[PDB]
This record gives C-alpha cells, sequence and structure tokens, in this order.
C-alpha cells in the first residue's frame, strides 16, 4: 500500500532527543529549542524565531500579537486550510475572502486591493504547495494602506521568493512542522516569525503567559509581573530536539523531494501538452520546496474517478482543500468578495499524489505507471 505521506525520518532523532533527555530540561525554551530558534535566525533572517506547538497556534499567537479586535477585517484566500480563518476569528475578525490565481492556487494579488475597507487591518497570504504568492506586490499594496502582512507559510520551509525565505517578508510569519509537512518536530509543531523589528517585545510578552519573562532573564527588570493578556505558545524541548534533527537535514530533505517532484513533472508533462491534465505552475521568482505534487483533472468527475483508480492499485492520493467560504462556518463569519471565478471551479479538479522524504524511486514509479495507464 502506498501511502500519500510518511512522516520525515532522518535517522538522528533518538540520539538528539536522548540527549534532550540527559539534560533534564524537557520544556519550552531549552538547549534545543534555542538551537532551532537561532538556526531559524541565522539562515532565514528574521530578528526572532519562536517554536510553538502548532502552526495554528503560531497563527493564533499573530492575531493577537496583532491585537486584532471585533469588527477587523482580515483579507485572506478561501483556498485555504481553516486554521488561517479560525485563528483570526477568534480575535473577533470578520473575514474577507478573495479569489485565487489559477496558475498558482495561491490569492490573487490583483484582487486584494478591491477588497479593502477602513476596517482592513491585515493581509494573509498562503503559500500554496510552497509557492509563494507576489510578495511584493502584496506588501506594496500593505504599505499604501498601512495594514499587517501575515504568511502561512505553513507550506514553505526552506521556499524562497527573490532569494528571501518565506515566512520572514511579511511582518510576521507562520511555519508547521507537522508530520505532513516537510519537516516535522515529533508529530506536531510550529513556529511565529518576527520580521518587524517593532512587534518582538510584544510577542515575547504574549507568548510568555502575559509576563515579560524573558525581559527579566535579560537583566532588564529585577523582577517579571503579568502585565498583559498572553498564553502559552511554547514547544517542549523534546520536540524541539526531533526538529534540530530534521533542520540539520534541511537541504537533504529538500533535494531529495525535489528531485521526486522533478520525476513526476517529466512523466506527465506530455499529458499535459496534449491537455488532458494541468501540473503546477512554479512563477520565475519563486524557490519551490517540492511540499506536494498535484494535477488538475476537468472536474470533480474526473478527480473523483482517478482516486478510486488509484485507490484499486493500492495508491492513496488524495484532494485538498474545499473552499472555507462555503462552509456553514464561512458564511457566518465571513464574507467572499468579487466573483468566485476559480476558488471552487479549481478546487474540485486538484488532486495530490504521493510525495515525502523517505519516497522510494519504485513506488513513486508505480504512481506514475498507474496514472499513465488511467488516461491512456
Ligand atoms: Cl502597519
Ligand atoms: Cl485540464
Ligand atoms: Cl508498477
Amino acid at each position: 500500500m502506498i501511502p500519500f505521506n510518511a512522516p520525515p525520518v532522518v535517522g538522528t532523532e533518538l540520539d538528539y532527543m536522548q540527549s534532550a533527555m540527559n539534560s533534564g530540561k524537557l520544556c519550552g525554551d531549552g538547549g534545543f529549542t534555542r538551537r532551532c530558534q537561532q538556526w531559524m535566525e541565522q539562515r532565514f533572517g528574521t530578528a526572532k524565531a519562536l517554536l510553538t506547538p502548532s502552526c495554528t497556534a503560531s497563527l493564533e499567537m499573530a492575531a493577537l500579537l496583532l491585537d486584532i479586535q471585533p469588527g477587523d477585517e482580515v483579507i485572506m484566500p478561501s483556498y485555504t486550510f481553516v486554521s488561517t480563518a479560525n485563528a483570526f476569528v477568534l480575535r473577533g475578525a470578520k473575514i474577507v475572502f478573495v479569489d485565487i490565481r489559477r496558475d498558482t492556487m495561491n490569492i490573487d494579488e490583483t484582487l486584494i486591493e478591491a477588497a479593502i475597507t477602513d476596517k482592513t487591518r491585515a493581509i494573509v497570504p498562503v503559500h500554496y504547495a510552497g509557492v509563494a504568492c507576489e510578495m511584493d506586490t502584496i506588501m506594496a499594496i500593505a504599505d499604501k494602506y498601512n495594514l499587517f502582512v501575515v504568511e502561512d507559510a505553513a507550506q514553505g520551509v526552506m521556499s524562497t521568493y527573490k532569494g528571501r525565505a518565506l515566512g520572514t517578508i511579511g511582518h510576521i510569519g507562520c511555519f508547521s512542522f507537522h508530520e505532513t509537512k516537510n519537516y516535522t518536530a515529533g508529530g506536531e509543531g510550529g513556529a511565529t516569525l518576527i520580521n518587524d523589528r517593532t512587534l518582538v517585545e510584544r510577542a515575547e510578552i504574549i507568548r510568555e503567559k502575559g509576563t515579560n519573562r524573558s525581559q527579566f532573564f535579560r537583566g532588564l527588570v529585577d523582577k517579571y509581573t503579568w502585565r498583559d493578556i498572553g498564553s502559552s505558545y511554547l514547544m517542549s524541548d523534546l520536540q524541539a530536539a526531533y526538529l534540530w534533527a530534521q533542520l540539520e537535514a534541511a537541504e537533504r530533505i529538500n533535494q531529495q523531494r525535489l528531485a521526486l517532484w522533478q520525476n513526476y513533472y517529466d512523466a506527465l508533462l506530455p499529458l499535459a501538452r496534449a491537455g488532458r491534465i494541468e501540473l503546477p505552475t512554479v512563477p520565475a521568482d519563486c524557490g519551490q520546496n517540492a511540499h506536494m505534487f498535484y494535477i488538475k483533472l476537468r472536474d470533480i468527475e474526473d478527480r473523483s474517478r482517478l482516486i478510486a483508480w488509484l485507490k484499486e492499485a493500492e495508491i492513496l492520493a488524495v484532494f485538498h482543500y474545499i473552499p472555507l467560504h462555503s462552509c456553514p462556518a464561512g458564511e457566518q463569519f465571513g464574507e467572499f468578495r468579487g466573483e468566485d471565478r476559480y476558488t471552487t471551479q479549481e478546487s474540485e479538479r486538484l488532486v495530490r499524489l504521493p510525495l515525502f522524504y523517505n519516497l522510494s524511486v519504485v513506488n513513486q514509479r508505480t504512481v506514475i505507471n498507474s496514472l499513465l495507464s488511467y488516461f491512456s
């Protein structure tokens, strides 16, 4: 049985976790947390990297960091994971959905400005499949209207846009280390990346349960106190040690996934040039991370038939997002501005193929040959 995903395994995780257990300090903000956060700061360039329990928690932390208030409007795609919306609705935001581009399934940057109102406070681009949104256009829009930009870079660890690491471009960026993403912190995890230097101090306060604890450890105050509403956005140092093993192998993993990605593209390009399917687009300025390999079929019937075909060959391929805006909570918490030209239509024909670090070359060729048989 060929699964859709298997978590990355590097072969050093156990050793690093054992080392963490030898230190006797497994709670958050430990030695391996510092190592991972320093690595992201050094290699990606953010002002502060902060490990969290999940990308969901990182997104919630960003909404709280931005002091989102009831009635504030947050612009985001409808074609994204539910947590992108929840994080802001939890702070009372109304969600303003904007259609996606057909070529990359990312929010259409040429549609964001038309959705801005005097209540708009932030824009949340989602880098679908590790392919960056058109960030220069989005930052220019946000600066013209004095909006925060929050990157949902859950799928974009090691991705770049014009040489810049995804997650370091907006004011705040969020990573996911769930076992289905490129790197995993032992099953679950996330990171908030603070790129606006004026937000670092507040980020440290809300992450530390609303206290100026980090400021006390720095020696700037005699004692710390409860000074704001906060939460606990901490990863265990056990999970940070698992993550470190993976981050130490960051390029190894990235290069393996990219090579696998390119075998899919080579094999399926003829079916695309014949117009039977559509393959992913990777715009010139975008350095992808092979988070997924998706294809688009004619419609949901074509998609369903291919998935059930692959299932009968014991290959697990899956579709992705259902548009948030036409879900019951989406109609309650948000509105879709402008026409839904591509969000529903394109979501209904997209299928994702098995892709993961340890996917064998033999299993991959089995997937390819089953696909070719279906279209033959
Ligand atoms: Cl601003
Ligand atoms: Cl097509
Ligand atoms: Cl085969």
